[PDB]
């Protein structure tokens, strides 16, 4: 979970242009305003609809959020795109506060970033880097409300297969808003077409305003099936006493490759 709504050490570097971030770069979320460090990189399709799919390759990144700015699937950990990215540098030997950071990063003034990838990291990018070819990134824009869908597999277990998804909400106008209902249409390999039409996103109803312009949350979907298609409408409130369906552009759910 995460509103965006005020932040507070470090010197602010460049945005990079023509190149990718390096393991152990210190960032605050462009958008969230969170402290965080970059674990690694990782090239996703993304298909973003409002080009007007033919996805494009974009560098995302794996990462750890600092604690103080928080509360397969751990609890610091996210991924943020390239833009998300606002570099920094500290020289706190410590800067950013959880519990895979030191089991990840040793710290060393030899070398910029001063954070090295321990071995436990090299495993874990090694590990993680494959499931993360079943990650597309999907946006959509309707009525100046900016959806952002990751799916990601967390593994299988009758047989159920679990993912998690990350979703960003963005107010671009001026204009306030309220996420008030979501209907989800989740439709199976098996041919079975679940729906869900609840109150709210994980217990938040987010008021999007250019001064909380945006929410982040993650939550799961469970098949009975290898893969699947799932999409659907968060349902919008204005002060005017409208209302819009903003549409969840549809993403997939796999296990397989090929
Ligand atoms: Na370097």
């Amino acid at each position: 979970s995460m509103l965006s709504s005020r932040n507070r050490v470090g010197v602010f570097e460049v945005p990079k242009q023509n190149g990718k971030y390096e393991t152990g770069q210190l960032f605050l979320h462009s958008i969230f305003g969170y402290r965080g460090v970059v674990l690694f990189p990782w090239q996703a399709r993304l298909y973003d609809r409002d080009v007007a799919v033919k996805g494009k390759t974009h560098t995302y990144y794996q990462v750890l959020i600092d604690a103080r700015d928080c509360p397969y699937a751990i609890p610091g950990l996210d991924y943020v795109s390239h833009e998300d990215i606002l570099p920094y540098t500290s020289t706190d030997q410590v800067p950013i506060q959880h519990e895979l950071f030191e089991r990840f990063l040793l710290y060393d003034q030899t070398k910029a970033p001063p954070f090295v990838a321990r071995e436990t990291l090299r495993a874990w990018q090694e590990k993680n880097h494959p499931w993360l070819e079943l990650s597309d990134v999907h946006r959509e824009t309707t009525e100046n409300i900016r959806v952002t869908v990751i799916p990601f597999y967390m593994g299988m277990r009758s047989h159920v297969y679990w993912w998690r998804y990350c979703i960003r909400l963005e107010n671009l106008d001026s204009d306030v808003v309220q996420l008030r209902e979501r209907h989800w249409r989740i439709f199976s390999l098996s041919g079975t077409l679940e729906t869900v039409r609840g109150r709210g996103v994980v217990g938040r109803e987010p008021v999007l305003s250019k001064e909380q312009p945006a929410f982040q949350y993650s939550s799961h979907v469970s098949l009975q099936a290898s893969s699947g298609h799932m999409w659907g409408t968060f349902r919008f409130e204005r002060p005017d006493g409208s209302h819009f369906d903003v549409r969840i552009p549809p993403f997939s759910l796999e296990s397989n490759k090929d």
